[PDB]
């Protein structure tokens, strides 16, 4: 397994971080465990999870599955970095009341403390907004965190779903009052969708973020999801991005192009996904999402692969991206 | 119901602020158990209470009622954002022993543990100083608030009864090390008493303060006391601020050509007080203080009218108001 | 002469405070001159200006007339502590070229430098705004000032027409960066404006700042003007704010009430109302507005003048003033 | 004429902004001239420059025409807001001689001190960086700038072609040490380029820049470019414009915005205008005229109002990504 810095700080991570939005509403219980002992002994010390994960009546059941599985002992609690999220609502789905969604200090202080029982520990390692809350001011935000850290409920306060100009402002209030700020910013950056290029990115960087990408496969649909179009299964590709992706014309070919051109390479679609983003400035690592043990392994083996200067310039030739602003738009 | 956030922070709070100064002294713990849920009913979610509420030998009173309505269970807490109050005397009436009244870190630390005790609470939401304390300075209240909120006994801090300056002076000297200043001012404001605008509320929009207006119907006055001046009941409007008003050929008068318009337009006269307030720039909203459940009723219609130009203008009339200083007696 | 410092900073001043407003458009080049060398004689300090004094197409006439006094030699401009303001337009009376009036660097850049041309002098003593500007913000406006100081251009900074909360904003917002904030608030006060004790005199004396009163008859209204109501030349009083009170009748019958009180007490009624002000707590002085030779003397002698009680009660009572906010419209 | 506060500052400025580009290269000294006295009349009191505009062997005649145009009296230097750019060589075309391009404070310092010999002033109101320079820091940059402000030679300082991010990291520098930031940003605009939406405007809005959007025409494309497409000079006949009427899509849209106009009775160039007054958080356009018609044009545009009908035609006509993270996430 390779391992880094996540940005500035000094905290190691692998290079791959272990998913577990499928654990609950796509993988069982016992599969996910596998999953989270395989990825362990594979050398995977950064789990990302949520409070909502689950789904429906049943968000919070992907951090009770993480609970389950340290419970086990074994020394799991001690080597993992664990991620987990405030943000979204916890009650019925549909309209939230008032201060039981988003970025409050109301709202973070039961957020937490509903995590921590349902994770089972005594400690978050990183708390990541969910999404940029533009009503609450970072000097209440802070005040939030800050409780927490001194507590020892929580180590690091990470972003995900942030503009750049928000990283900026969250580290620079931080700053001043000298609080640890912004580690890592997670963020939707795949193939598909390169715009994290123009802002987020080049922000995360300047501040010293790691860069943590989520849905490196977009949901599936680099995973082989034309040729595996026809499977049956709960498959992620069936359904949700992938899906309406693959109903649009000029996705689908850019797809197709995407599958023709590794079948002449030898291959495999979401490994080389997962390689790419590996290779991107400033990227920590991809968030990866298996739903099997052996899509897991796949992705231990995108780790290591070595993509070609061919085949990345045919990947940007495929999926080209802006580059950063203002050149990307302006001069 | 109609929502916004307290000033510049992240807490959404319902444009109705149910007051509870009745409970106790009023209305009986059933009929405000009865109010409350009704609030929670009908989408309020900020409650204002006090120390000193239910008065005289009963000081404390409208807390403990606070508290065994939460101790029901029902998500109330959950859902309620809880403010209280520090700086009066829980003693016996009359002189205070030293430090035993004011905003001394000394009486802010003993006062906090008694109304957490009372409302049956481990945290307040927002705490507010009953009055300014010009013999406290601002390094020992924020002192003693921020042990507060690290032990997570409060979340946010509030103002009443300030001087505009007073408000500067608490977020700016807040400011300079890192702290949450003053989220709110909760402040005398009504069609009978508009001096709130020469400088208190010009303050509190600069520093990003919600507004919350206390006896929005001047104690009963504005509520048609003259139409009900010969009714029985325990009536509000009967005693204190409204009697003495009425006694005054003059005030009598203003609230005589008041109750006059509102016949003329089908309008009920504290609906209307109500809904004029929550016209008035910067005013988050009136802190209701509804003797019955069908007064919380009306004020749940009055934060559903719409007053037409032609009735504000009216309005402005009978109640001028002096705008902001220095224009308000210099130039 | 009677001196004190200036609020909290190392400036002595005298009591009474020269005002020469009345220069130019009342009282003539050298009867303006032989005023100030009175003055200066009398042991008055401290001469208060405008660019706009002047008015119309004479504003600027003002400070050219102290200009040509300075320049009389005989160690005068050593001498006087010099006050001139920045905000009004210069131009062609109406509507003003935009940034050709209020707070921005712009405006106040070309400004400082008209007057200093006028004023004959490579610096001002104190440069006050002659408003509150709510459109420009306070790192702006500190910058500009610095500048100036830095340069030698000006010494300390004042204000004129503040609300309280302005200059606590003002203040702190020097404090911050290191910069000696307002160092006197220059406001409305007499007897028969008195609403400055709300919050404007209680924040200067929080901050420190001296508290200079202006239109200390309330532009004559007090020095007599019923008495002389039937008098030729071009008195102040028969005209503005006095000829505008005069013509109320409430506000006639409390000077009249005042000019028979001292009719029986046998003092000058101009006497008394500077008396009055140099006793009221946080005021350095009056800006006295001689319009003659003698109208000075006699503003010296109320330097000296010791009220009784008896009257100062009687003042008092004909003349209420409101006390500080939130009492004097809450409790 | 419409006037606004710069973003938070206290400098109060006509919604049209004067743009200078075009006065040498295209118009004349006499004609340019003519253009400012018909903006000054009109109550226009800000226009942007920069040292390199003239363009080649040229560079810097902008500057001197402007400084030609206040050197005959009349209050015109007192009553405009003068606002200038540091960062592009002033040296022949092609690569600068270390430091005599970008933001260290070496080339902050020349740069200045040339524009104001060109444009015949001892300050400038408003001192812009071109372009955002990754390789300065802010704590360099911001010494240089107040060292002008200290001594009288700059009042403001402003930004273009920033990214959202550095005018938060610029100004939050700034404010850390008492100093004033970044007062405005001047960022590509219009209805064919609204990728600003993104992070740029949103990042200027929260820290209180003015925004004033340059070529706010797409460079004349949106001014009837396709109706002038064989006329005979006109800025439209190249660069931006006449690029993306080469691109089958871009001469689509820039078809269909005509003929949408044609139906209404309405201006291209007016509307393209008076949409961006529409945009919040937007200052006002940078109005690029010609000619004098072309002046007098926007002023007529700043006095329209768009029908709602208008606006959502242009917006399906021209759509935009509104703000990150949504635009591309959710
Ligand atoms: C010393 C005891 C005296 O008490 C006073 O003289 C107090 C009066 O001067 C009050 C305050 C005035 O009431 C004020 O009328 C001003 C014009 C307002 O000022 C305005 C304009 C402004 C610019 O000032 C602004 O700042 C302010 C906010 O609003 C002000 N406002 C707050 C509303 C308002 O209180 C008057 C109206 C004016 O004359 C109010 C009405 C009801 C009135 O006739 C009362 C008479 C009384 C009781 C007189 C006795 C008689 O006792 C007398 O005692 C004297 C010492 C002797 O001369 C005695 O001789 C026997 C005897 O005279 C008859
Ligand atoms: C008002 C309703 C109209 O809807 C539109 O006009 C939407 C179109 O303008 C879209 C957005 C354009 O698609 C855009 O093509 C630009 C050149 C790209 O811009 C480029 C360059 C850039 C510089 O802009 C850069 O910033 C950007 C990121 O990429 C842009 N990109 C975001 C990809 C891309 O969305 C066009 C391609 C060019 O025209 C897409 C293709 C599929 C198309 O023909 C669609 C036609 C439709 C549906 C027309 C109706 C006709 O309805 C008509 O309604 C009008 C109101 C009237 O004129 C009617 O005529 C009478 C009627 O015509 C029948
Ligand atoms: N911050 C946010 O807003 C946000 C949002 C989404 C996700 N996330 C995080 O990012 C993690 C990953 O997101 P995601 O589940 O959407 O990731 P993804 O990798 O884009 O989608 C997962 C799907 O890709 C396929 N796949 C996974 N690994 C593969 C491999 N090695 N080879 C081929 N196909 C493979 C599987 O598709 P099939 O099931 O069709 O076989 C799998 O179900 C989540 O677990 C979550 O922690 C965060
Ligand atoms: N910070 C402070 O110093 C301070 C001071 C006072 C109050 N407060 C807070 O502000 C809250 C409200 O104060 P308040 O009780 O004096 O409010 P108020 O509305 O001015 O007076 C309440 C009375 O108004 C009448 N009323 C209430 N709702 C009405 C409606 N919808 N229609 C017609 N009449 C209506 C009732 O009078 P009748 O009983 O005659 O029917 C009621 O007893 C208090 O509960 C407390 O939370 C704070
Ligand atoms: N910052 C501001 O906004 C502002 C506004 C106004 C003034 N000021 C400053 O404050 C200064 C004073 O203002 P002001 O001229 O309006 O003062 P004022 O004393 O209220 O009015 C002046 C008039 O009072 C009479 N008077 C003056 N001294 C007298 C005395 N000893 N005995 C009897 N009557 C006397 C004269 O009236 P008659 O002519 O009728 O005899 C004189 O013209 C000005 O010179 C100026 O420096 C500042
Ligand atoms: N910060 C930067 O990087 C940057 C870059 C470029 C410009 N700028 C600034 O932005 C200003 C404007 O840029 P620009 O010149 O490219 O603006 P523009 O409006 O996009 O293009 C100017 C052209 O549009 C046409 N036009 C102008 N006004 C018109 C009207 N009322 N009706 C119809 N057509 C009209 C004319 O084209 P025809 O000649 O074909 O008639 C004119 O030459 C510049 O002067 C400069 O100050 C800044």
């Amino acid at each position: 397994m390779e391992y880094t810095q996540l940005g500035r700080i000094g905290l190691k991570v692998s290079r791959l971080v272990l998913g577990t939005m499928n654990f609950g509403p796509t993988t069982d219980e016992a599969e996910s465990h596998a999953i989270m002992d395989a990825a362990l002994d594979a050398g995977i010390n950064f789990f990302d999870t949520a409070n909502v994960y689950g789904w429906g009546e049943n968000k919070g059941r992907t951090e009770e599955i993480l609970g389950s599985w340290f419970a086990q002992g074994g020394d799991r609690r001690d080597k993992v970095v664990l991620a987990t999220k405030v943000y979204g609502n916890m009650g019925l789905d549909g309209p939230a009341w008032p201060n039981h969604d988003k970025l409050s200090a109301l709202n973070i202080r039961r957020s937490v403390d509903a995590s921590l029982k349902r994770l089972g520990t005594d400690h978050i390692d990183l708390y990541q907004f969910h999404h940029v809350d533009r009503d609450t001011p970072w000097d209440e935000i802070w005040q939030a965190m800050d409780v927490l850290v001194r507590q020892g409920k929580i180590l690091y306060v990470g972003s995900s779903n942030f503009a750049g100009w928000n990283i900026a402002q969250a580290n620079e209030t931080a700053a001043r009052h000298g609080r640890l700020g912004l580690v890592s910013e997670q963020c939707l950056y795949n193939l598909c969708e390169r715009r994290a290029e123009m802002e987020v990115v080049p922000a995360a960087r300047e501040y010293g973020l790691g860069v943590i990408a989520w849905s490196p496969l977009h949901g599936g649909l680099l995973g082989g999801a034309i040729r595996k179009e026809q499977e049956g299964g709960n498959r992620r590709a069936a359904s949700g991005r992938a899906a309406d992706a693959l109903k649009d014309p000029q996705q689908r070919e850019q797809i197709q192009r995407y599958e023709d051109l590794l079948d002449k390479h030898g291959l495999e679609p979401g490994e080389v996904a997962l390689a790419w983003l590996l290779t991107r400035p400033g990227v920590t690592g991809p968030i990866v999402g298996p739903r099997t043990a052996d899509q897991l392994a796949s992705a231990v083996r995108a780790a290591e692969l070595t993509l070609t200067d061919e085949v990345l310039t045919a990947l940007d030739e495929i999926f080209p991206g802006p580059g950063p602003s203002p050149e990307a738009f302006a001069w």
